[PDB]
């Protein structure tokens, strides 16, 4: 079936729902008034997530898995961009 | 294999752990005095798990999913019914 | 395809990113200065984490599971080492 992930914070709070479907990761988004698509799309047939709030910023990481290959992908307050890690 | 996902709260802390296990879920929890058996029993192949802890409440979201289909189950206080994410 | 789940605490911040990928369950970590392959290996399919802080110590809870066993290995300080928790 199709893989989920899910991270949320502050008190309202948002939640980030990410769903592995057919190869593709797609993002729905709760700010406390009513679920949205993210703009987070990217390929992968397995995620993972985690986030981590400091001050006004939220900071998340995916990691989209195809195959062995594990891609983070990165939100710091401007957009999605691969991150460093590798799986070795 | 079966698949779980988890999800702990306070210092105790305590602990949630949900597993999809043949189109099952069930959850096991831990308060600092043994594992049991939670209230949580739905159908799904797939679970992820997100929780926030305001005050004295816990507010726990499980995302069950089978085939294309996810529902969210929502713990705030008083059992688990359905929210109102949809995957779009 | 490989299977993930993810951590993080504190500022820097550290994450912890377990992949299950062919029976095998490894670490990559990330303290603020490079990613690191960590401490645990432990045989499972699947995984997932959930984590604490509490002053200096992180506790942290890896579930990994293999057909319908699922064995908890925890950390808190002092390596990895099993837990108490069954499924029932
Ligand atoms: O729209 C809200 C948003 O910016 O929140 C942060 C990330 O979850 C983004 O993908 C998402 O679009
Ligand atoms: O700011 C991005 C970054 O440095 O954040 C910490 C880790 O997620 C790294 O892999 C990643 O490249
Ligand atoms: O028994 C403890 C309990 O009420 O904690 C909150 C939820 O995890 C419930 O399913 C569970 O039964
Ligand atoms: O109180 C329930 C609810 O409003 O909580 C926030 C989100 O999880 C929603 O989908 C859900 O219906
Ligand atoms: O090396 C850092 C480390 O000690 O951090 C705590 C755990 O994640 C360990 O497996 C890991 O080796
Ligand atoms: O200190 C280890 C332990 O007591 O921590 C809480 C739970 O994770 C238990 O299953 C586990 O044996």
């Amino acid at each position: 079936s199709v893989q989920t992930a899910a991270t949320s914070w502050g008190t309202v709070p948002s939640i980030r729902v990410y769903t592995a479907n057919n190869g593709k990761i797609t993002e729905r988004c709760w700010d406390g008034k009513g679920w949205y698509t993210g703009a987070f799309n990217e390929p992968g047939d397995n995620v993972s997530v985690t986030s981590w709030l400091v001050g006004s910023a939220i900071h998340i990481r995916v990691y989209a898995s195809t195959g062995t290959t594990t891609t983070e992908w990165c939100w710091d307050g401007n957009g999605w961009t691969k991150g460093a890690y590798t799986a070795t």
